[PDB]
């Protein structure tokens, strides 16, 4: 019953990591995740970003991939859950053999929960 | 491309149109039960969809035993961009229930000025 | 990660870069046609996703259609895409 739906939902959800987990890593300084802001918009358009995030535009990821450490775990995020740069960056990383996840809720969710940002 | 159409068909089968939900709540068909799966704090503003049952996503699996199996459930979070709707949907479908996520979520519903439980008197 | 890579690959194939579309709207090539399927982008043809399954016969097959979802959702564009692709049309959703 609803086998196809369940299969897609399970694979789909496995792409993400909960913001609570990301939040605890920074508040405990456990060094578990490296947060990448993969939006392609200019800095003047982005305005703010998740606290401690690294600007790694999806369009340059391939070229700057050598900058990332293979032994770490990456979390990518875009404007919203509907934008596709999060998934695009995730695909590049997973395809490259990197351990990565997309931030559930994206930047929109983070801001909605009044979580830490920076300019 | 069969793979594209295949994905689109399955992905869309997860959602239900607001028009379908609206028509049902105005014709008294009683075919759908709306579940507000937003986090508890957000639901304090009492801005839920008309007739929606307050059921925080993190409590769904626990309170799913209070639901009528003959009804079709429609879940929604404050916005469609989150994964709370799909996570709730997975719980319901895995339990043998018929459910769908509301297209547009709460933001979209309000955006269309659709019926909310509490309104001007 | 095979299942993840597979899903992501098919999912992303549904979309087209705004850069490619924009350039075409200036390149004087005019091979892309933008459809606003809301039930604004200048030059876009207003065609509701609900009426698409009836007006789609007013489309030139030699053109690639790009569905634009103003609300930035993930279902409106897909509804329109499903209709267009099933009809044999080449189409993508504007990312
Ligand atoms: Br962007």
């Amino acid at each position: 019953m609803n086998d196809k739906k369940i299969e897609l939902l399970t694979t789909y959800l496995s792409l993400y990591i909960d913001h609570h987990t990301v939040l605890a890593d920074m508040q405990n300084a456990t060094g578990k995740y490296v947060v990448l802001d993969v939006r392609n918009a200019p800095a003047q358009v982005k305005k703010d970003q998740i606290k401690g995030a690294i600007a790694m535009p999806a369009k340059d990821l391939a070229t700057r991939i050598g900058e990332l450490d293979p032994a770490k775990t990456y979390v990518v995020y875009d404007w919203t859950g509907g934008t596709t740069l999060g998934k695009t960056a995730l695909l590049v990383l997973l395809s490259a053999g990197f351990e990565a996840y997309e931030l559930a809720g994206a930047l929109e969710g983070w801001k909605g929960m009044q979580l830490p940002l920076e300019h």
